[PDB]
């Protein structure tokens, strides 16, 4: 099983200048929950965004160029990433825009955080047909002192 987990603003925005254009600790909490003790495949742009290994997960970076951090696994292809995760129950693909593009066709599950924010963005979740997917579970949260936007955590499964 391959799964994508991603936070989407109003216009499927996921990124602005190699950062998420919002601050939702409640999202980073939901991200940690569903990825922990599973392998994560991220693109080199996302690695640099996070800027440190994600504890309690084998970290797998996609980069044509050679590695620059001895604490994480590096791979130069999609097939190498996928192989690098090994015989596991679930592979979590955690960004960014170009990695999502490549993995979404392969993906069985979506872990979507829908954020009530119309924010300028250089990077968007790839398009898809909701025809192709069926809503499994969702959870709505109001904005609060720490999370300036309302948000909905959704899970979808292929057919
Ligand atoms: N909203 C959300 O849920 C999330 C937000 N983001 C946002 O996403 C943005 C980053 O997305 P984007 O700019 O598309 O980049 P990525 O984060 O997908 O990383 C791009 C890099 O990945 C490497 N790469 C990708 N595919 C391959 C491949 N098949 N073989 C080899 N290397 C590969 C390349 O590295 P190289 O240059 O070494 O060749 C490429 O330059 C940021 O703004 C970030 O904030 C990211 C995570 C989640
Ligand atoms: C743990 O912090 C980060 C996590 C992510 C990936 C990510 C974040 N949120 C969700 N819902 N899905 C994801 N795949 C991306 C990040 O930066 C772009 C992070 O830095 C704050
Ligand atoms: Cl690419």
């Amino acid at each position: 099983m391959i799964s994508l987990i991603a936070a989407l603003a109003v216009d499927r925005v996921i990124g602005m200048e190699n950062a998420m254009p919002w601050n939702l600790p409640a999202d980073r909490a939901w991200f940690k929950r569903n990825t922990l003790n599973k392998p994560v495949i991220m693109g080199r742009h996302t690695w640099e965004s996070i800027g440190r290994p994600l504890p309690g997960r084998k970290n797998i970076i996609l980069s044509s160029q050679p590695g620059t951090d001895d604490r994480v696994t590096w791979v130069k292809s999609v097939d190498e990433a996928i192989a690098a995760c090994g015989d596991v129950p679930e592979i979590m693909v955690i960004g960014g825009g170009r990695v999502y593009e490549q993995f979404l066709p392969k993906a069985q599950k979506l872990y979507l955080t829908h954020i009530d924010a119309e924010v300028e963005g250089d990077t968007h979740f790839p398009d898809y047909e909701p025809d192709d997917w069926e809503s499994v579970f969702s959870e709505f949260h109001d904005a609060d002192a720490q999370n300036s936007h309302s948000y909905c955590f959704e899970i979808l499964e292929r057919r």
